[PDB]
């Protein structure tokens, strides 16, 4: 599980950070259930400072499209 | 998913941090598959500075008993 190494760059667009996150989940064959938990947690945590505050502000349970919107 | 709020205290024993982590996973009815992923990731990440370095040093894939031993 090398997901802990997927961090959003200092000036990396959230969109790209997302492709790199789920692209790693596939390789490690994460079930759909796991992806849901990772989205609520790790995706949020491994994001850059500004985004992580925004995402953390959104509340637990926002959809992926809402997260991308809040950090475009 | 309020797991993101389970952080190891500055002087909290790893053992107690672990009970608080899995005690939260049950409540949210995490399957056994999810718990495995959370152990490899979130458990490690939400640990105090010294422990997180030790755990990060252990390599991905150490068992829970090995983690507790490395941070006793």
């Amino acid at each position: 599980t090398s997901i802990l190494d997927i961090r959003q760059g200092p000036k990396e667009p959230f969109r790209d950070y997302v492709d790199r996150f789920y692209k790693t989940l596939r390789a490690e064959q994460a079930s759909q259930e796991v992806k849901n938990w990772m989205t609520e947690t790790l995706l949020v945590q491994n994001a850059n400072p500004d985004c992580k505050t925004i995402l953390k502000a959104l509340g637990p349970g926002a959809t992926l499209e809402e997260m991308m919107t809040a950090c475009q």
